[PDB]
């Protein structure tokens, strides 16, 4: 109530002990992950012996990959409102091409969405923030002159400061987002004093979004405040915050989610240990640990490294060198289950996909994980598949589809789908490409062609429908529209070469 | 606001400041390592012996060349675009192999990209530079007038001037380019005075692309000055810089990348004492302990007129067998030649080989190379057509760019490798197709019209799609005539 | 137990476990709405039995947060070892006005 | 068992070189360090035991604690666990 | 007899050595830590025993005890227990 | 040969001899004759002008790669052979390695 | 601060305060 300086104080406060709690937890973990992810030495390795890291993260990552960039960097047709029956076809698909028009081809491309999605795999937080911008360079035909366009960025989530206790995007009563906004920012802003930190001083500020209630009544809606170093703020209320706060692996509940580092630790550790053992056990046999008393050969053998071909002690003959006994080659074999381990915990790629040649895959590829992991990625994506395109939805321009057809308008204020569909590569029906080729193809048309050398063709499925048929076998090779149209639902050229010349043969 | 002079200050501040932190930093570390890539001496190799060094790190790169040779300089398949289903083969097949037949095969072929990689994996900083250039000598047919052509070349990144708060391509504050632009450039651009520093004074230039304000307002598009001496400039608005800073290790969250031997620091240094240790036992061992300081005990001396030196064993040689293997784990898991049905997948990959992973990084980055190559040359080229299996090409400058590429087929992704995937999809969909064929006939399956396309995946896994075995037969008058007319009348 | 001076390393083995029973479970279960019938009085199961099936697998599937509630369901009672949920209401806005 | 094979490792790397009193102040740099010299003064006794070898055979035992695995849930430890197999090899 | 196994892994791991009175008063810290070197204080005999090693045909018996489980109810131990074996094996 | 150190000794032969053909080349490199080469078939210009290229090699010999017949003989043989034929009988020729 | 991070519970239990048997959940 009647709050205009204690806000200040309280939103520092909040700032200093976020700083504090998120900095510490969360940075030191993402610097786990990337120092994994780079492969130089946990840091237990001794003096005079190698510090290998086989790197796994990363072939993880990479293996990873490609099923969500086919899912998400392939159009926008992923996901259909099937709305009302009056007003569908004015909306529905106008909707789906602007959100995936300005978000996807004109918000830098995948770039955001690819380092957005590399901060929430292995840098722990993916989050990217919404604002807008105004532009420029008219002429003074092509008056562009106030022109609002919606921008998104990497909010750098080493600097999204927020609540721990809000486990959802919607949850956070204190969302801080940290960035540069250089002394020119400044001087757009007003104030022509700066902090305590040459025109880029490299000044660093913070914005807060929370609710509060500063009119002497209840808790109002979301603010906006530009707590730069405690000095002249730009607060404001907000609407909606402009944040999806991946985690990726929805794990329990909690704001921030765990990485590919606290799923695949295990398994870096065990494979890097187990090349260091394998090296020292090369170590060991190759060197073999000659006993020999002092007095004889008194500078140390040189630790056994170097070269000159006979023992020899002094006067003596005793000589007692011990040689280790070898190893067996069951570990190289068992080496090989840490790539099954990759296999069982992200490695597709023991196959390139997955007795019939190994029904369903060999089970999808024996009992592979990253189907839910894709899955649950792409839960990863929904909301935010939703929240910036609320962002896109207001107002933004009036672009066309060029899918499949030319000629389309403006799709000003209809719904948001309330809702996102991805489940036809996945968890859902999601049956992938060469298994779902066979079962179907061979299963339904050997069918077919049973019936046809029995029955007959016009008893059952017609060319009309051999157009889905034949479309699934394209779609499954990747060429819809251009390649092959075979549509002929109802076509002036069916008349003349189904009704007409057909019948009449 | 209203700034003309004070840039040139603070433009100067900027590059020495630069100059300094970058250009020392990068010198030493760069130098230290090419004089171990060939081999110089350490410095602390005490006078009176011999200074061999033996060299790892040149096999490692005589290994990772190869491998990037044969996955990316293979066929025009190197990335893929795959946007909006609208119309790929009319401009998003066009424009890929518009720009993999202008920069591979019409700019320097593949050396700016040998460059480029030898820059970004041993010296420690790869980025090059797209500009451009007008084309001259008509006819006065072949009248070749006002026409401009894009060139891209190395930026020698030893003069890459950057800050290094900067984390990624399009954020850096301040970037510096510094090039020859001898005399005649400086001519050609209209400069009458000269610098500090025969025609040639071999003078020095520099090129800054900034954020800034000129016109009172905020951080407009980005800000291009021919910045060379404090002197006439050449000031020009700019939409994205033409850079794509390699690190080739996907660094943190820092401008510059690492090398080879930011890896093979300890391994080098004790494959290098190891041996220097091993030659001087086997030189003491010719000589042994034993007025004219007995010259060495091996010299022009014949009898003395001592005790016996300690002994050893060569069995350090597993050491040196180890060192492959440290090669084996650190970058080269192919210590030998090469890392049910044999080994599937070329042994997974050769064990899940990080070569591949590196081309996919490589890729991503060079995503961005391309993207300014596509701006470069659709804001306006020339009429230039193709010769991409087929002859007519409209325009080349104003077609849509659909900003978004990709490298599918050849990483990482599904992208196995041409044998892998070649024999996989074949055995699997022919042997189907023959046996339904058995079963209920050719046109049953999948046809002919798109046996076309079975057959298409193997030529371009070949090299030869369209010219050689055309083999088309979708829908034509000739398909009426062969397929519905005397195949059903047979 | 890890005495100092020593690596304490621990290999988790009901990750595999787990990571091997999810998949077949998500398979036998998360596959269209066929998996739950009701098979009523013969004459009066067209009319509402097949409808409601599918209601409720398009409102609680489809509509209410997919099936992360029942995946976090399965995941609490497999390794937290206490899988239980709460079903409550809420009321719908932002009409036109 | 793991953490046990690697100490097994470690002390074989090491051996257990014990010294007396009055030489080798610095107790063998633990054995193993870029030091190697051992010296002591001017005796020459010298008791470095080496602990003896073990077997290899853990690591089978390490093979059925995935059959353990095997044995309580996760009985496709393999790729998987006339009429070719029905039902999947009858669930 | 997999805890005793287990014993005898550790015994191996640590040996039995046996120590007078007046020397080593912290009981050699259970023959296993980071230490390495025993010292006494001027004793140069030190009487480490080795318990004698095992043999893996112990680990046999394992296989049989499932047998034992084979051979009350669960005959199954593989997978499943002319005309491919009629009867599904006869039963 | 049982770490035979004759190896490295090889090596410092060999760059001795190395000066050896610098010299010799040079003594070619200047003026000796308009003869041609039998090397496994016929052509050769006139060798009285060659480029010295101010550097030589002797990495087969000795401690550079220096890896003589027979072990790589086997070791290569077998590998490459095995491959080969595998990717022959499942993949192709073509496609990898191939007749070329 | 307004947001007192307060702590809540919710109760189902069989019980009777209308003075008869014991009645359905609360």
């Amino acid at each position: 109530p009647m709050d205009d300086e204690q806000v200040l104080r309280h939103l520092d406060q909040l700032v200093n002990d976020a700083l504090d709690f998120n900095s510490s937890e969360l940075s030191k973990q993402r610097s786990e992950a990337l120092k994994y992810y780079f492969g130089e030495p946990f840091g237990n390795e001794r003096p005079g012996k190698s510090g290998i890291v086989s790197r796994d993260v990363q072939e993880t990552v990479d293996w990873i990959m490609p099923s969500l960039m086919k899912v998400f960097t392939s159009g926008g047709q992923v996901v259909k409102y099937e709305p009302d029956t009056a007003e569908d076809v004015e909306q529905a698909e106008q909707e789906t091409e602007y959100v995936n028009y300005l978000f996807m081809r004109k918000n830098e491309g995948f770039k955001v969405m690819f380092d957005w999605f590399q901060d929430t795999l292995m840098m722990k937080t993916g989050v990217v923030k919404v604002y807008v911008e105004e532009v420029l360079k008219p002429t003074f035909i092509r008056k562009d002159k106030k022109k609002r366009e919606i921008k998104v960025l990497c909010v750098k989530p080493e600097n999204f400061l927020v609540d721990r206790l809000a486990t959802c995007i919607d949850d956070a009563r204190f969302l801080c987002h940290r960035e540069k906004y250089t002394v020119s920012d400044l001087r757009l802003l007003g104030v022509p004093e700066d902090v305590i930190e040459e025109a880029n001083r490299e000044v660093w500020a913070s914005e807060c979004y929370t609710l509060l209630d500063v009119d002497g009544d209840g808790i109002s809606e979301l603010r906006r405040i530009l707590y730069v170093g405690d000095y002249i703020i730009s607060n404001e209320p907000w609407d909606c915050r402009p944040f999806a706060d991946l985690n990726a692996y929805r794990i329990a509940h909690k704001f921030h989610g765990m990485s590919v580092y606290d799923k695949i630790r295990d398994i870096q550790e065990i494979r890097s240990v187990l090349m260091r053992n394998i090296m020292d056990n090369i170590y060991r046999t190759n060197q073999g640990r000659s006993v020999v008393l002092d007095g004889q050969v008194n500078l140390e053998d040189l630790l056994t490294n170097e070269a000159a071909g006979i023992v020899r002690v002094k006067s003596m003959n005793s000589i007692t060198p011990l040689e280790t006994p070898q190893l067996s080659g069951e570990v190289y074999g068992m080496l090989d289950r840490l790539e099954a381990d990759r296999g069982k915990r992200t490695g597709i790629t023991d196959r390139t996909r997955g007795a019939a040649m190994s029904v369903n895959q060999l089970m999808t590829a024996a009992e592979q994980q990253i189907d839910l992991i894709a899955r649950m990625f792409a839960e990863t994506g929904v909301k935010r598949l939703f929240q910036l395109l609320h962002d896109h939805a207001i107002k933004y321009q009036n672009q066309e589809e060029v899918f499949q057809l030319r000629g389309k308008w403006v799709a000003v204020n209809p719904a948001n789908w309330r809702e996102r569909s991805d489940l036809t590569v996945t968890v859902g029906i999601g049956n992938m490409n060469k298994d779902q080729q066979m079962l179907h193809l061979m299963r339904i048309w050997e069918m077919a062609q049973a019936v046809v050398g029995g029955g007959g063709l016009g008893v059952l499925v017609s060319e009309q429908n051999l157009y889905n048929i034949l479309k699934e076998v394209t779609e499954n090779a990747g060429y819809k529209d251009p390649d092959r149209f075979w549509t002929n639902p109802n076509s002036p050229e069916a008349l003349q070469a189904k009704a007409i010349r057909e019948q009449k043969e």
